[PDB]
Formats: C-alpha cells, structure tokens, sequence
C-alpha cells in the first residue's frame, strides 16, 4: 500500500493560474517585453517566482541586476496576492477535501509539493492546511519542474520514500517531475496535454481513495 500522496496546488487543490498569468503578462508589458501569452504562460506551470521571471526576461535576451530582478518579482507577486484575497473553501476543487479526509482517516501522510511560496497562504485561506503532514518549501529546493526535487523534499518531508508515494498533477512538468522522483504520477486533464503512458483523469472528483488503490495495485 501507498503511504503519502503529494499534492501540486494550482490544478490539483484549486487553481489560481489565471492570475499569475494576469499579473506576468501585466509586468512584462511595464517592462517592454512582449511574448508573454496563454500558450507561453503553459510554460510557466510547476515553476518557481524566479524561474518564471528569467523565461521572461530571456524571450527579449533582457538583462537587469540583481537588485532590480528583486523588485519586478515582488512587484508581480504583490499583484498576484492582490488578485486571490478573496480565496476561500468555496475555492476547493470537487473531491479534493473528502480525499483528504479519507487519505487522514486510513493514516496516509498528506503533503504539499507546489512551485508557489503562496502554498501555505492558499491552504489557510481554504482551511486546509490541518490536513497536510508537511508543505515542501519552494525556497529550499534546487530546481523547478519538471526537475524532480520538489516531489523528493516532500515524500522526504512526511519521512516516506517517493516509491512509497502517488503525485497529483495538472501539468506536463509537474507528471515529468513525478515520474524521475520515483513516485507514481496520475495525471488530471486530457490525455492529449499529459500522456497516454499514464493514468489521467479528467476532473478531480475522480480523485477517490478507492480510485488511488485501484492505480497502485494495477
Ligand atoms: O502548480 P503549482 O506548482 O502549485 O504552482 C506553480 C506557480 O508557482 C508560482 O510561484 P509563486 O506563488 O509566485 O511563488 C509561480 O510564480 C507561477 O509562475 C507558477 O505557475
Ligand atoms: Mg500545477
């Protein structure tokens, strides 16, 4: 049996990814850079504040000192966090709060394993952070998506082995990053956009306990 399942935030949990769009297209526009569109911002998903930025500035080749790289991210990020204040349970995605009832009821370890430094922020705001074991800190982790590092510090963070572990993801990344930590990845979406090599399904009301020991199994 699987002993944790870690949960990616934005398209798994609830998904805020129109409003980083918003807020990077919107500072990208302030900064002269154009680019920054729907089928780019699909680039950005599982990945990290600084990562983000850097893929922007890099579409003009644009170079800005470090001071001045500060200031843009948290100019974005004021923006974004200005955009999900009125977050709250409502927000929740269908099914995600009863499986982790049932996740915590049979003792399986529940944690984090988002890109956004506003994980914790998001699952207070939807008052779910009681049901999480551990949060991985995107500070603390070597590489964004489909880098594997964020899934390991979480499996780690709840003291299972990603073996041990199922990952929830919404993005190509996120399924990529998934598969190297050695944890088994099922995907939510289409089949065209994640793979057909994994389980997918499409919403996350099929996101059931049952559901998860049925694809453990095999
Ligand atoms: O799918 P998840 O890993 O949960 O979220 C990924 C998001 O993390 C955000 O981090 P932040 O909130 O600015 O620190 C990034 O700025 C954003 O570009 C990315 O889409
Ligand atoms: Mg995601």
């Amino acid at each position: 049996m699987f002993k944790a399942v870690l949960f990616d935030l934005n398209g798994v949990i609830t998904d805020t990814a129109e409003y980083h769009f918003r807020a990077w297209k919107a500072l990208a526009e302030e900064i002269g850079i154009n680019g920054v569109d729907r089928q780019f911002n699909e680039q950005l998903k599982g990945v990290s504040r600084e990562d983000s930025l850097q893929k922007i500035l890099d579409l003009a080749d644009k170079k800005v000192s470090a001071e001045e790289f500060k200031e843009l991210a948290k100019r974005k990020n004021d923006n974004y966090v200005k955009m999900i204040q009125d977050v709250s349970p409502a927000d929740v995605y269908p099914g995600i709060l009863q499986l982790l009832k049932d996740l915590r009821s049979n003792k399986i370890k529940i944690a984090l394993a988002s890109a956004s430094k506003n994980g914790p922020f998001l699952l207070e705001r939807m008052n779910l952070t009681g049901y999480f074991d551990a949060i991985a800190d995107p500070a603390e982790v070597a590489a964004s998506k489909p880098a594997p590092d964020i899934f390991i510090a979480a499996a780690h963070a709840v003291g299972v082995a990603p073996s041990e572990s199922i990952g929830l993801e919404d993005s190509q990344a996120g399924i990529q990053a998934i598969k190297d930590s050695g944890a088994l990845p099922i995907g939510v979406g289409r089949p065209e956009d994640l793979g057909d090599d994994i389980v997918i399904v499409p919403d996350t009301s099929h996101y059931t306990l049952e559901f998860l020991k049925e694809v453990w199994l095999q």
